[PDB]
């Protein structure tokens, strides 16, 4: 299930045990880059499980070898996965894999450490009636997850209408991100403690493009 | 979440909405073996997320790229998957993503059609303080179902340390089901309506092992 | 490519590099139970993709977004992958990924070091016109893949319409296997040394069993 | 193995009857998006098999369960495979699968649509020592491709170390590939006929990232 920290009215942390588990082997260092990236598909399609609870259904005729019947569907080209590049992309892969019918979006922003204009790729399917859920490993500083959302509230798409998935966040980093877009959802796998002098998340997983590039 | 029916005090249908999505495109009589065979390997990987919310968690001691942490994992070898042959293998092998250092045992009984539980393969870890969780697509006259149960009960354990996981299910094979065994806990996608003459479950899936083996 | 021992006129070793380094990291005792599933899934889609260069080539009128054209396909549905139970599973897995159209059948066999009646499971599609591949990693003593084959010939299908796909064999187990049946192909990874006294191959893999399911 | 044409003396086609087949289910438009991303995944690791018939193999020590022995391995760290963003990712995925220990790197360039190689991104594993394999399905007009390869050329990397990994190429788009880099390896599936008015290949695919990203 989802857990919440007094700090953060919109962040949830997603705590299931093998959420928990999987999530543990990738904060080692001595997980190789292979098993690195499978885990990454499997926290992420397990955390668009927890997140699609209550999507509505509606029915369609079909026809099983017995009979014909109405039978329960979800409306998946309703909803946009947007993968921050290139970090992101493993978690795509666990949502697609998860809803495949989905229309795939992709943006593109430079690591910056304040707010100067930092994009440099935005793909997007059609905004009508669509909800949108990015995602991005990391939120560290929470500049770049900002940015990412800046792209679609240029676009009008409001708050109410978009979600980020990340698998680790630094409070500093959700802080920032609350600032910017308050309205919008963001689930995460752990809510970690600090960041470094280097802006890398505590404990964290490591360099995110390291470990999943070598 | 779970839905319950009055007649039934220990099956409990997982009622998500992408598990009934997927269940619908199985259903369908027009969907490739290719796929079919993964959505039976997808949505036992989702059932088995529902059904491992209260798994202990303890640490193990993990260092990250940056600092040495007691870190939350499961004790996954204290698990056993038993698909029951031939069908179950595609259940197996999504929980086994699911959870991969468990242990794998195998039950045999295409078999004991009727009269008694036939053992034709009985193979399966250590039972000491060990969870043993059965897998089979459909419980349709619940013959297979209780049989499979009977293999383990008769070697020692428990009904309290015993699952059993199955797509479908018809209401009499339930029944059947919960007479032999009232403190086995059985999880289903679907509790269909009724058997038909040839004692397929309605509106069910067709033959499953025809559909997985053409 | 493939490599011949002067002993075994229808043994093919199919020593491609990545084959060879997959069949390494199966063969380290440090490997997990999941990686090693994993490994043996590749490994053998690898293998089909080496039987396979010859397969015939038909037509089939397909559209294009651009254009209706006539497109190759195979006749994937004139073959049938077998796995032994129970180890071969996994073997057919990497096949039926390779070739999802085919049809699937299932032998059961008791392991004996002589030639007693040993089946107990045979299931398989229709018979016709029909190529037939067997599998199972090991090949120890090469009673198991003798028996397993010979379901097939009492069924009157002849040595040209079959073939056993393996990861390990023995020399004393490819004879008592050529002895049986000289005209089906057999078709390994590698061809290892000698048995112990214990009958697993040398250097091998170790208990088959064991590693798949702990 | 692979077929040459007459006009393209760096261009080879890999024509396994599974990979004309895979391609044909790809060509075709009602083949769904679930499946249309698994095929292209799919190919890509049996042409990666096609081209690593030459790796060199040294031993690594191991223990097996039974003995310690000199087992052959590959240098898979002294590779890089590098998408060309976003289309190249899906190729990128089955090449990993086939050789996981190897760098990713990325070329971003929707993008240098025509007058220059516009890097929008540009992401490299170390240069010294290394075999670099770019991905993208489509060779159409060859701009985006000659770029790709602009891009690495230009950072000090020979052709001999170069090889571009397509799915389908326009005549065309080969012959601007090979005028910009006479000696990089171009493999594909298949060389189509022709660029329609809208520079689409024919019979080809349709629109690559439409069929990937609905």
């Amino acid at each position: 299930s989802m857990k919440q920290d007094s700090r953060f009215p919109n962040l949830f942390i997603l705590d299931h045990p093998l959420i928990q588990h999987k999530l543990t082997h990738m904060r080692d260092k001595d997980t190789s880059t292979r098993t690195f990236r499978e885990l990454l598909r499997e926290i992420t399609l397990l955390m668009g499980y927890e997140i699609t609870r209550n999507l509505p259904i509606t029915t369609k005729r079909v026809e099983t070898p017995l009979v014909e019947i109405d039978a329960p569907v979800i409306a998946g080209k309703k909803l946009a996965i947007v993968p921050v590049l290139r970090a992101g992309v493993g978690m795509s892969d666990g949502l697609l894999e998860l809803i495949p019918s989905a229309r795939v979006g992709h943006i593109g922003v430079y690591r910056a450490d304040d707010h100067r204009p930092v994009e440099y790729l935005v793909r997007l399917p059609d905004l009508e009636d669509r909800i949108f859920i990015l995602c991005d490993p990391m939120v560290a500083t929470g500049y770049s997850a900002a940015h990412a959302i800046d792209v679609l509230k240029r676009r009008g798409v409001p708050g109410e209408r978009l979600m980020f998935l990340a698998l680790v966040a630094a409070p500093e980093g959700v802080q920032v991100f609350q600032d910017a877009h308050p309205d919008v959802k963001l689930y995460v796998a752990s809510l970690d403690s600090h960041l470094d002098d280097h802006a890398y998340i505590v404990p964290g997983l490591g360099d995110a493009g390291d470990r999943l590039f070598g």
